[PDB]
């Protein structure tokens, strides 16, 4: 399975200056019960935003860096080595690499950021007309997540 993985609000910023804009530690609890186990694949400049491999699962970069080789991080030189990787795999962003793949995937594990953030990338625009909306659910608000969200699952119709 190709899933995306993402993170928006509601205008689709997904970035600002190679960070995400907001805090919210539910996203990243989200990301964790998804992908663990199993394979993101990013883009170079979303991965040195990390600045580490995320422990307990796969990860490949998408570079033309040949000099790009990395502990613990497979690479690639092609969206069509993405194909080959086994398992169920994530387009992990970020924007280069989601206008790329949107086309492609054959769902998408969207949380809605409910705010408008000041962004400089964003995910490419979609339509509901495209997507089943398999699972819509809200985000629990608290002292350490404080902006509405909802973690929305789309299936391509
Ligand atoms: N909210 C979210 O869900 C989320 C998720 C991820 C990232 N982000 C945000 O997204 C922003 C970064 O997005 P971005 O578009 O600037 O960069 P990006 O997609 O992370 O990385 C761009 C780089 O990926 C490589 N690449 C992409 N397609 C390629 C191809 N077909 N062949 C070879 N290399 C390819 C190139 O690396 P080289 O130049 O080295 O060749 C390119 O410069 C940041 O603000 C980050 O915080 C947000
Ligand atoms: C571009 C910068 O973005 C990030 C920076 C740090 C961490 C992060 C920090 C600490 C631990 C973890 N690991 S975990 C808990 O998410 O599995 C990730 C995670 C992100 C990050 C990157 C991509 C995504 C993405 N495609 N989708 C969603 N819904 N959230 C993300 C969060």
């Amino acid at each position: 399975t190709l899933s995306i993985l993402v993170a928006h609000d509601l205008q689709r910023v997904i970035g600002f200056e190679n960070q995400l804009p907001w805090h919210l530690p539910n996203d990243l609890k989200h990301v964790k019960k998804l992908s663990t186990g199993h394979t993101l694949v990013m883009g170079r400049k979303t991965f040195e935003s990390i600045g580490k491999p995320l422990p307990n699962r796969r990860n490949v970069v998408l570079t033309s860096d040949t000099s790009f080789n990395v502990e613990g991080v497979d690479v690639i030189h092609s969206i069509e080595d993405i194909y080959q990787l086994p398992g169920h795999v994530f387009i992990f962003g970020g924007q280069t690499l989601f206008e790329e793949m949107i086309d492609k995937v054959d769902d998408m594990y969207i949380t809605v950021i409910e705010g408008k953030f000041r962004g400089d990338t964003f995910f490419p625009p979609y339509t509901f007309e495209d997507w089943e909306v398999a699972s819509s659910v809200e985000g629990k608000l608290d002292e350490k997540n404080t902006i509405p969200h909802t973690f929305l699952h789309l299936i391509r119709k």
